[PDB]
């Protein structure tokens, strides 16, 4: 089975590295991002992205539902282009497979 626990600690690691701006939004703000594995808030947050991850997979995840979501917190179009480039280079660094389809299904709804 594909490691995808691995994958979005990779992910979160880049995304916030070029985009501190953006953890401001969670409730692990101003956490060193080295310190991040261990934080609650965090290991929670990871767990849902997984979780959606292998539902877009398995064919079950509501991406019309998590776009809602997402301008529910001001988060739109050009945070999700950044994420898409994040997440391809997180699946690259463990050979995974690719999940920008995925990505683009929640875009088609910003
Ligand atoms: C690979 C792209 C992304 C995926 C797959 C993803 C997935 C998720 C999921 C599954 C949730 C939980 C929704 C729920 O509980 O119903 C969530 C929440 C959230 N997302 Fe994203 N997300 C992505 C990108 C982003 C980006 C770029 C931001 C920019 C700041 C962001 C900000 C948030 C915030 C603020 C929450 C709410 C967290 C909280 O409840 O404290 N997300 N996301």
């Amino acid at each position: 089975m594909v490691n995808w626990a691995a994958v979005v600690d990779d992910f979160y690691q880049e995304l916030f590295k070029a985009h501190p701006e953006y953890q401001n939004k969670f409730g692990f703000k101003g956490v060193a991002l080295g310190s991040l594995k261990g934080n609650a808030a965090y290991k929670t947050q990871a767990g849902k992205t997984v979780d959606y991850i292998n539902a877009a997979i398995g064919g079950s995840a509501d991406a019309a539902g998590l776009a809602s979501r997402h301008k529910g917190r001001n988060v739109g179009s050009a945070e999700f282009h950044n994420a898409k480039a994040c997440l391809a280079k997180a699946c690259s660094a463990h050979g995974a497979p690719d999940l920008g389809h995925a990505i683009d299904d929640i875009l088609s709804h910003l």
